[PDB]
This record gives structure tokens, sequence and C-alpha cells, in this order.
């Protein structure tokens, strides 16, 4: 007798959810410039200031919550030589950013106006009042109102420039532009179990988890010149998973489908996997552990130059290399 789950419907094979966002990776011209964005006009902590692991030459900066927890990390990899991004299609186009309320976007609103932030008048992104702006760069960005819902380990800074009531919270909608949006819908639903919200030839909507904002996907045709990234672009989009055994069984789903992934890298503050979809899309599966305070106290999160183990035998190198990052 078939006594157990056999004949239970399940909308995917996927044996593990995926809570949300992880972080998203960009690349900047300046530090300087970039620090004084995300830091004092975003009002974001900066949560660690150290080097690409894979080019200890360059500058690698996040910013996010008083943690930098999963979820409200967006870091910067400096690179002072780059050029300008021309926009177009098979690209990471925009990131959304929580705010508890309507209220906070009229904050924020002002905030712009004050600091010369190129932004839009108040709108609507992907069904939530919102209200789109840019860095100096050309990246992309749109705040969103969360009614106050977060992911549960997000905290907001106390030493931000911001009100903690308005204080950005996390990532929410992250916005795909591709030229297969079909291609793209199947490795989102198919393979990692995303919920399709709404789908039509121009755009759809994916949540991770149904009804959250914390891992929405908005996916865009765009068909014409794929963008050429520089400075302002977008480099890859991260999701969570919960722990290295749920890496391993996304590894293995990925190359089922005949993607080719980088295998699993230790970057300390987390593992993770990178692989790349049809439309050329970067993702990386990041686990949520352990985090920036493995190697530090919350207490100094970013203030100076943190450096994986393994490079700490080059550390005189290393700075002796580096401008500092100076404080506007
Ligand atoms: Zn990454």
């Amino acid at each position: 007798v078939d006594l157990g789950t056999e004949n239970l419907y399940f909308q995917s094979n996927a044996m593990y959810e995926i809570k949300g966002h992880h972080h998203i990776s960009m690349v900047t011209k300046n530090a300087n410039e970039n620090n004084h964005f995300y830091k004092n006009v975003l009002g974001l902590r900066r949560v660690k200031m150290t080097v690409n692991q894979d080019d200890p030459s360059m500058y690698h900066l996040f910013y996010g919550d008083k943690t930098g927890s999963p979820g409200t990390e967006l870091s910067f990899f400096e690179i002072p030589l780059v050029g300008r991004t021309y926009r177009g299609t098979n690209a990471i186009t925009r990131i959304g950013l929580l705010v508890p309320s309507e209220d906070s976007l009229h904050y924020w609103k002002e905030r712009f106006e004050k600091f010369d932030v190129k932004h839009s008048e108040m709108t609507t992104y992907a069904n939530r009042p919102a209200l789109q702006f840019e860095d100096a760069e050309g990246l992309r960005l749109v705040l969103l109102v969360s009614n106050g819902e977060k992911v549960e380990h997000w905290e907001t800074w106390e030493k931000s420039e911001v009100p903690a009531k308005h204080q950005i919270q996390g990532m929410g909608s992250v916005e795909l532009t591709v030229r297969r949006l079909d291609k793209m819908a199947s490795t989102l639903t198919e393979i990692f179990g995303y919920t399709e919200v709404s789908r039509n030839d121009q755009e759809a909507i994916f949540q991770s988890i149904k009804g959250e904002a914390f891992g929405e996907i908005v996916v865009k045709y765009l068909d014409g010149p794929t963008e050429k990234p520089g400075r302002g672009s977008i480099h890859h989009l991260a999701i969570r998973v919960k722990n290295d055994a749920e890496l391993a069984y996304w590894e293995e789903q990925v190359k089922q489908r005949g993607f080719h992934s980088s295998g699993i890298i230790d970057r300390f503050y987390f593992k993770s996997l990178y692989f790349r979809e049809s439309n050329g899309i970067l993702f990386e599966i990041a686990t949520d552990g352990p985090g920036f305070t493995v190697d530090g106290d919350v207490e100094h999160l970013g203030e100076k130059l943190d450096l994986p183990p393994f490079l700490e035998d080059q550390r005189a190198e290393i700075e002796a290399n580096l401008a500092p990052i100076e404080e506007k």
C-alpha cells in the first residue's frame, strides 16, 4: 500500500527552500566616492574593507546592516582604470532596497534632493510603492516599501546618518534584463523552485519564497545589444543557502542542467559556487554562515583592512599598493 507522500503535489523538484538574496556585487571606479555614497548618503554600514581574494591589488568594499547579514550586503570591487558601462541586455540591471514605509520614501526623496542624487518621483516598482534612484556611476537602484517586513536577522545600524525607522533594511527585488525570458524563468522555477508571481512576454516576477520580497527577481525581456559592463555594472547576484550540505545539493542540480559550476570555493565569510545561466547572467550560491563576525567583533567591523588568513603573509605588500580610503 502507498502510505507515504507518493501522490503529493509539489511545484518543483527542489529539495530545499531558498530564503532570499545573499548579496550583490558591483564594479566602482573610485572607492572614495563609492564609500561616501553608500555609507554617508545611503547610511549603510561599511561592514568590510578588504581586497578581491582572486586579485589582492583591488579593493573589495562591503556595505550592509549592523553585521553585514545575508540579504543586506552590497559589495563593490574598485577598478580605478575601468571605463563606463554601456547599457543593454543580458545583464543584472537594478537593485531593489527595502525601506519600512511610504513615509521613509518621503524622507529619502528629501535626502536625495539635499545630496544631489539622481532620483525619480514617487512611483510603483514590482507592485510596491517605490522611488528610483542612481549613483554617480550609473548604477540603478530603487527604494521599495516593505511595511516593516524584514529577514529576522537584519539589524539597523546605530551609527548611521539615517534615522533607524527610515534606514534601508536590505535587498528586495533584483532586476535581470535578458534576451530569453523563457529560459531564465525555467531556471528559476524548474531548478530553484521559485514561485512565478506573474509572467508575460515583456516581464515576469518570481519570488524565492511565495509572498516575500527578500528573494524577489524581476525578469525583463530586452532585445538589442548586450550590456558592456564597466563602472556602475553589476557583476553577480548571490542567493542564500543554509549550509554546506545545501550548497553541495545545488551544485549537483546546476551540473545536471548542463551549467558549468566554478566548484565550491571557500570565501572565508561563506562558501559559494558560481554559474552562468543561458543568458550569461552570473549567479552565485552562498552559505549564510559563518559571516563577517567570524574574524572580528561587531563593534569594529569595517574599520581597518581585513584579510583572509591566506593573505596575511602578503599584508605588507598588499597594504603598500593600496591608497587609504579618504572620508569626505
Ligand atoms: Zn559574491
